């Protein structure tokens, strides 16, 4: 189970400059709240690097992997955490009047959201889905 | 903020029969764990109907609206709750050997997940995203 928040903001620079800035992963710690800094750095998909992630006051060492790299449209990475917590950061660049639109999607798992007990929540809803699929099979 | 769980199960009936079963919304209470029954019923997109939703032991009266209706592939509805809680049910039908694959995606908001205080969690992460977008604007 993953919970996502997606927010977009407009910036008066070219989609070129915006992409070149967000694609500068070394500078990610300058402005992305949840990235405190790296602990490992080449760039493209499959690149694996360890960083420190600050979410919800919990700080956790995460192994990030670039899952998508589409210049100059968008870059997306997912990461694994110590407690099996899952993270996702998806930055998109679109054109707009006056410049660009930068969209950040933040994805957190249950454990990264609430601790090792948000897994209780995740398990409950996953079991609801499992039971629904079964009852469907058993009735048709 | 919305948290999603998506699980797929295989059923030995034709994609025809599977779609006709999941599209029978009156029978949704037969097998979908979170749908306890309706309180209102025509069918297609924009159709608005009130039902009772059981998620996480919390029972809440939800105004569901069919947001997507694609025979015989998939049907998707989102719903509003008393506390401003948000719900989403997305049932997809694909073909496979031996019959069909039925996929259920369940989407719950923070309040429907944890009560009026999961909104604290949602607000925290939404504010992280807002701050990140701002700091980006202020630095480029």
């Amino acid at each position: 189970m993953m919970a996502s928040v997606e927010l977009s903001a407009d910036v008066p620079i070219s989609p070129q400059d915006t992409w070149d800035h967000v694609s500068e992963l070394s500078e990610l710690g300058e402005w992305l709240v949840i990235h405190e800094g790296w602990r490992s750095l080449p760039l493209g998909a499959g690149v694996q690097i360890v960083g420190v992630a600050r979410a919800m006051g919990m700080r956790n060492r995460v192994t990030w992997r670039v899952t998508k790299w589409d210049p100059p449209h968008e870059v997306a990475m997912t990461g694994s955490g110590k407690g099996g917590t899952k993270y996702g950061v998806t930055l998109t660049v679109r054109p707009t009047k006056g410049g660009s639109a930068l969209g950040l999607r933040l994805e957190l798992g249950g454990r990264a959201l609430f601790g090792p007990l948000g897994s209780a929540a995740a398990r409950a809803v996953k079991g609801d889905v499992e039971k629904s699929l079964k009852q469907f099979a058993e009735l048709y």
